[PDB]
């Protein structure tokens, strides 16, 4: 698909926390725009004349990610990040000369990401005891992705010797938002996994983290911790529930037209690194079966 592309797929079925190092420097910010960062300034001074209630929040900047060797031992995972802000994304990932920033990028830098803001987001393929994934409904009033469907996540926001506590802010971030808007108790879930990363071809490149958690209780439990906090408990407007037998074959569907990028990300890193089996056993046609 030619909205998401995968920057980093993880090995052994995906990687805990305590295996994940981050670097957080200066040196992985955005670079000043080329006639300076003023046009960031007089974008975000157009639309607080118009909404006076916005206000900015600071942001995680993915810079890049280096897996190890295969088969390694010690950490497997180096994170390089950056700092950005909610203003900085809107003066430039979604600007609408965001391409020409990517274009300059090229040009000057070597790096198409080098003039945009992309902040990190974080998404979870969350499944329950009965063995299906949810998923939410967007409202039709918002700016991003109107009415699609998504799956639970949200953009962290900040506060390996400061690395260690970003790494922990990360994978919080992703419970703390299935808790939220799935209105789930925090012990019905699994420390969460890293998938991989995904990159939203449609928002200039912008990547998420996507990650796998278990819930303890079944789709009817979930649907009923959701609906029990009313309209104004969440910010989507429906959940549904697809068994992981059919999410292996969700990109052949009438759905996949109506999924956002960044949940498509969450699928594709789903069902290649904890679907597709390896072993003689999960692998034998009955339980795998052909197309
Ligand atoms: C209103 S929201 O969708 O919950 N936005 C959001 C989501 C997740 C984080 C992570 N710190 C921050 C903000
Ligand atoms: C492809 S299918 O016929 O929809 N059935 C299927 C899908 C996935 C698995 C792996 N748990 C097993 C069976």
């Amino acid at each position: 698909d030619p909205e998401v592309t995968l920057l980093l797929q993880c090995p052994g079925g995906g990687l805990p926390q305590e295996q994940i190092q981050a670097e957080l420097s200066p040196a992985h910010d955005r670079r000043p725009l080329p006639g300076g960062d003023e046009a960031i300034t007089a974008i975000w001074e157009t639309r607080l004349k118009a909404q006076p209630w916005l206000f900015d929040a600071p942001k995680f900047r993915l810079h890049s990610a280096t897996l190890a060797p295969i088969g390694s031992r010690g950490p497997q995972l180096l994170l390089r990040l950056g700092l950005t802000s909610y203003r900085d994304f809107l003066g430039t990932n979604w600007s609408s000369s965001a391409a020409w920033l990517r274009q300059q990028g090229a040009t000057d830098w070597g790096d198409t990401q080098a003039y945009l803001a992309d902040p990190l987001g974080v998404g979870a393929a969350l499944a329950t005891a009965d063995d299906f994934l949810v998923f939410l409904r967007r409202s039709r009033q918002v700016a991003e992705a109107p009415g699609l469907v998504d799956v639970p996540g949200g953009h962290p926001e900040p506060q390996d010797l400061a690395g260690q506590l970003v790494v922990h802010e990360l994978f919080s971030s992703v419970l703390q938002e299935i808790c939220d808007e799935v209105n789930l108790p925090l012990l019905t879930l699994s420390q969460p996994l890293l998938l991989g990363i995904a990159r939203n071809e449609t928002s200039a490149g912008r990547a998420s983290a996507e990650f796998y958690v278990q819930c303890s209780l079944t789709s009817e439990q979930v649907r009923k911790h959701y609906l029990s906090g009313g309209p104004e408990a969440h910010e989507s407007t429906g959940i549904f529930f697809v068994e992981t037998q059919n999410v292996r074959r969700l990109p052949e569907t009438e759905m996949w037209a109506e999924l956002c990028p960044s949940a498509k990300g969450a699928i594709i890193l789903y069902n290649r690194v904890q679907g597709s089996p390896t072993g003689a056993a999960l692998g034998s046609p009955a339980l795998l079966p052909p197309l």
